[PDB]
């Protein structure tokens, strides 16, 4: 079956040891793909209007213990003790992002606040569990929380599921399923809280027109979740996106603002990620794409090579401008021969390979081919740099003329 | 000025009791921070490194066989898994040569250059705590050089040349060098310790910069030169380090063919520029007293409007700035134009672009700056282009 964990060993993406299970050493070329997607989530953070902060990786345990954690989460917690105080190590942002907004005063003029962090957890996940990038022990969840008022929830909530589909569609996913998840077994807060929880949401997915099943006894110990499932090409289902409400932490943490009257009141809470956990989502596209990663995400996009001594100069020159540019270019100007060089490339999916002979430096022109086999024949520089640029600026899925 | 003071006042982080040197980053901090990233990754690019990302913990064996164990214990935060017992990263060393042991390599490799803004952790005794200065949690910009005993003076000098090119871009006047010599505690023997200490005296003369000693303060594995910075107490911090090791390579079974197709251990380098990003960020707020050059100020436009009459071109302007890559809020309140002129110089926001009734029609702005400068009437275009090329080019003033 396609297999991240082998195409990214042929890719030099990323690797796994026994010393650290379930975390992972991003090799120089998976984390430029790491990179790229926190780039167009930002992107998505600048449009639907959020804050980005950064939450500490280890708070007291008492803290834990107030949001109801330490009850529900125990056994998944990795503790540490300094001085006569133990500390957990953070399974959520949710906690950090509260402490964040209890600094100082808040108005209803605050709300919305919508406050985004790339939250970098960890939780003790059983090592038989554990499987390359897709199930882990250190994840980054692409999280964020909405602190809003109760007439905010229909908007805030609907924002969610736009960004969701949004996301979803720029990486050729379009086939997406959805799920309620309802209260579990051990939960906190009032039955009364929940049956207002729930048809919250389900009001949201229903004036969305979105279809759903229900998944009973799935929904947080804090709330209930909407669950976004999306099919790869191989039709293969993978639960990413997560909107969930909880009428329960803020009030837990302390958390109020100063309403239109001016009494004082406690702020509903939006938990959402659209990817889930990063480490996830990049396994995921890794086989979607077989390794053919589009433009955008190609950790290498440009390689460009000499035929022989001859053309060295010329090569690093165009490297340089290409780079300049913005392009991820390299020069590939070794001993060997033309087609020993163009194997490697395309065998390491690189969009493009540029061919440098005696001709080429005398015309100031470039060779272009892909790694799809495709002569793209002589190309102008200049030419080849705008196509490129449009290519990434637009985060488009294919490259240049196909189907 | 104190950066923890100006921190609150920008709101540009916290602390709390409840994680006692560990800095919640909000907003327009964190802001700073990504800046830094930004400008690091520029910087390294000219370089040819790489950037990777290691993990935050690793068992207790791997520690053991480095060092850390024996000569970093009371450091190092520890957790377990199914009785397993692992060490949250106190360094990022471990983890690089670990990434480097996948694949074969060759002298055709070296030097390799490996960077990564690596998230530590050492349990600082709580007394020696400071504001952003002295924490628990840290993120270095760090990484490890790869290389020949032939490459080390080029790839030393290489690091102490990126430290003086990056710190001429924030106008820093004084920067202490110091060579830290052995320590008590140490691995490699006191041959080795010769030839680490010699190379970087060497490397120091060769440049002509002028240092001193600070005997006994290297670190377990090699010596450091410490490039020093100071607060608006004339407290020194370490921010800048250069540091040679021998060890850490043969410890880790790190290994390269040579020239010669026989096995090699490569020498290790180990620096970091900034050094903390906490540290530094800290250092910037006093330096600057708040007033961060452009390219860092975590609002860099504010447009104002008088009335709502102005609002829509208010918005307009907005999403225009915003479109060209400024960093811009509108503030569309019901407050008098002087209270918000005070709120917006007091976060010492670059510029405050006002909007009236005549600016609506003009098609202009009035335009005043956090040092209370009025800059007049000018057009939309005009403050674009200056912006972008204060920003671009990433200057101190103006
Ligand atoms: C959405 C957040 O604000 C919420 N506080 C949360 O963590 N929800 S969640 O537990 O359902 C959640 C969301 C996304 C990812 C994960 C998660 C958790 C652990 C994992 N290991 N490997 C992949 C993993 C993914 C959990
Ligand atoms: C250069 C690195 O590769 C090296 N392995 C190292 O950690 N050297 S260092 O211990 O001297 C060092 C370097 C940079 C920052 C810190 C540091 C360490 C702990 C801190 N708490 N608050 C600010 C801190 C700064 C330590
Ligand atoms: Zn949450
Ligand atoms: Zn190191």
């Amino acid at each position: 079956a396609r297999d991240h964990r082998k195409i990214g060993k042929q890719l030099d993406l990323y690797h796994m040891q026994e010393e650290a299970p379930g975390m992972v050493f991003w090799h120089n070329d998976g984390w430029t793909i790491f990179r790229e997607l926190e780039v167009f989530v930002r992107s998505k953070l600048k449009e639907y209007q959020y804050q980005e902060v950064k939450g500490p990786f280890m708070m007291d345990r008492v803290l834990w213990e107030k949001t109801g954690h330490w009850d529900n989460y125990k056994d998944a917690m990795f503790t540490t003790s300094s001085e006569n105080r133990e500390y957990c190590i953070k399974p959520m942002n949710c906690p950090g992002h509260v402490q964040i907004f209890n600094q100082g005063l808040k108005s209803y003029r605050d709300l919305p606040l919508r406050m985004a962090e790339f939250g970098s957890c960890h939780r003790n996940e059983p090592s038989g569990s554990l499987h390359g990038l897709m199930r882990v022990r250190g994840f980054t969840q692409d999280d964020a929380h909405i602190f809003c008022t109760e007439e905010q929830i229909r908007d805030e909530v609907n924002g969610c599921i736009r960004l969701v589909y949004d996301m979803y569609s720029t990486f050729g996913f379009e086939k997406i399923v959805v799920k309620l998840s309802t209260r579990p077994e051990k939960r906190i807060g009032s039955d009364e809280m929940w049956d207002r929880a729930e048809a919250d949401l389900a009001v949201a997915l229903e004036e969305n027109n979105i279809p759903f099943e229900y998944q009973l006894g799935e929904g947080a110990f804090y709330g209930p979740k909407i669950e976004f499932t999306l099919y790869d090409c191989l039709d293969r289902a993978w639960q990413c996106g997560t909107v969930q409400l909880d009428f329960s932490l803020p009030s837990r943490l302390s958390a109020s603002y100063v309403g239109e009257d001016n009494e004082r009141k406690v702020p509903v809470m939006i938990h959402r990620a659209i990817l889930g956990s990063m480490e996830r989502f990049i396994g995921i596209l890794t086989e979607e794409f077989a390794g053919f990663f589009p433009t955008w995400l190609a950790p290498v996009q440009v390689v460009i090579m000499n035929i022989t001594d001859s053309q060295s100069e010329y090569v690093n020159e165009l490297t340089q401008k290409l780079s300049n540019a913005g392009i991820r270019v390299k020069a590939d100007l070794r001993n060997e021969k033309i087609g020993f060089k163009i194997r490697e490339h395309t065998l390491r999916r690189v969009p493009y390979m540029l061919v440098c002979g005696d001709k080429e430096v005398e015309s100031g022109k470039v060779a272009v081919r892909t790694r799809r086999g495709k002569d793209l024949g002589s190309m102008d520089v200049n030419e080849v740099i705008e196509k490129l640029q449009q290519e990434i600026r637009s985060r488009s899925l294919k490259q240049l003329e196909e189907l």
